[PDB]
């Protein structure tokens, strides 16, 4: 069994490092863009599920999406529902249909909601971020297409709540089970082309890592970084090699496009690592490129400051089109 578990730490830690947003009013449907949750974890029957929900605002639509894994046997469901607006509103709360988002809590960090009601893919997970965030870029902003992105994560949440599967009601064991809840929006429609971002957990260690590949065309450079969250909020933003591995592969369903299921990254000054996607597939399939991701569950071995060490996380690999 992967060793799931919550921290139980402040959310902002000492506040030492000036980030350039509050958390809770960053969190309100009027600020704009992404709200999105992975929740690994282990039932009171002792059974283990990688569970994500992601809404996502934009000026031509909405969507909400959510997959379940079963760690066991490798059963996935998921599915992409298209919604046409998102309420401009002081709270966090968004939805399409009766899937969402939303907060349960006045500082919309004490209690957060991910919750489906889609045939195969039901559950209602609550987190509560007692878990210091990773801030990305170090200040918790950095260029991200022709603008700005605004970006932050709570690795480790408390969670509760159930998932159910084949009619039956799961139970979630907060001890043996954490949720990754990650916020961001930005300023400009004009995005990356295409982009994998790697969100890694090292249980030996309170290093946190959430790494960004991505092109771009309007300073023409090549992103390829990890923020990384540590102990007593330190922070490392650190330059990083990214090698896909093509050995293992993924065709899209859409029929746009071939993913690699391994990975290295070199981490300057840190380690380097080598990463597995669990199983083959794990493709959110939307109807045009902004809609569908590759979000899966992987697990890793390598080296940090020339220790071995293993872990496991999720890998995203998005397109915005299929023109790139
Ligand atoms: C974001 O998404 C991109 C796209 O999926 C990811 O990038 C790819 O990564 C893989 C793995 O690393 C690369 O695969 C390698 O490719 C090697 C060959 O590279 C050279 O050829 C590439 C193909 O060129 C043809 O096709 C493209 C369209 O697919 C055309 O634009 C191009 O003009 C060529 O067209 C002719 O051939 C096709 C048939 O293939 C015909 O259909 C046409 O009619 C034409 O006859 C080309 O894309 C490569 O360019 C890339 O790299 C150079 C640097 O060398 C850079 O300058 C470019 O701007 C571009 O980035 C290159 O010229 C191959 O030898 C090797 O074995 C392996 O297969 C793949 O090339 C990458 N593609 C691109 C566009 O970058 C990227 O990883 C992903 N990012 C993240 C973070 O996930
Ligand atoms: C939401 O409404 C407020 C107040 O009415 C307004 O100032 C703000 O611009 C709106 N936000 C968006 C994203 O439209
Ligand atoms: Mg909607």
């Amino acid at each position: 069994k992967f060793p799931f578990k919550p921290e139980n730490s402040k959310t902002t830690g000492t506040n030492a490092i000036p980030i350039v947003y509050g958390l809770s009013e960053s969190q309100p449907n009027s600020v704009g863009g992404s709200w999105w949750s992975s929740s690994y974890i282990t039932t009171t029957n002792n059974e283990q599920y990688v569970v994500l929900a992601h809404y996502l605002d934009n000026p031509v639509y909405t969507y909400f999406r959510a997959s379940t894994l079963n760690l066991e046997t490798n059963e996935y469901h998921q599915y992409v529902t298209v919604g046409s607006s998102t309420p401009n509103i002081t709270t966090l709360d968004v939805s399409v249909g009766n899937n969402g988002i939303k907060s349960e809590s006045e500082d919309n960090l004490s209690k957060l909601r991910s919750y489906s009601n889609h045939d195969n893919v039901t559950f209602d997970i609550t987190y509560d971020a007692t878990t210091g965030a990773v801030a990305n870029g170090g200040a918790g902003t950095f260029q991200f297409g022709e603008g700005l992105t605004w970006e932050f994560g709570l690795p480790s949440a408390k969670t509760e709540g159930s998932l159910t599967v084949h009619g039956e009601k799961l139970a979630i064991d907060p001890a043996k089970s954490h949720t990754w809840y990650d916020r961001q929006w930005g300023n400009t429609a004009a995005i990356p082309s295409n982009w994998t971002w790697f969100q890694l957990h090292i249980p030996s260690t309170e290093y946190k890592i959430s790494a960004w590949i991505f092109s771009d065309p309007f300073r023409n450079t090549e992103t390829r970084f990890a923020t990384i969250r540590g102990a007593n909020d330190e922070t490392l933003v650190l330059p990083l090699e990214f090698t896909p591995i093509y050995k293992r592969t993924y065709e899209s369903a859409t029929g746009r496009v071939t993913y690699p299921l391994d990975w290295k990254l070199k981490i300057s000054g840190f380690g380097d690592f080598k990463l597995s996607s669990y199983t083959e597939d794990q493709e959110l399939v939307g109807e045009d490129a902004l809609q569908t991701a590759y979000e899966g569950f992987i697990t890793f071995s390598g080296n940090v400051h020339s220790k071995p060490v293993q872990g496991y996380g999720l890998v995203e690999i998005v397109y915005s089109t299929w023109d790139v």
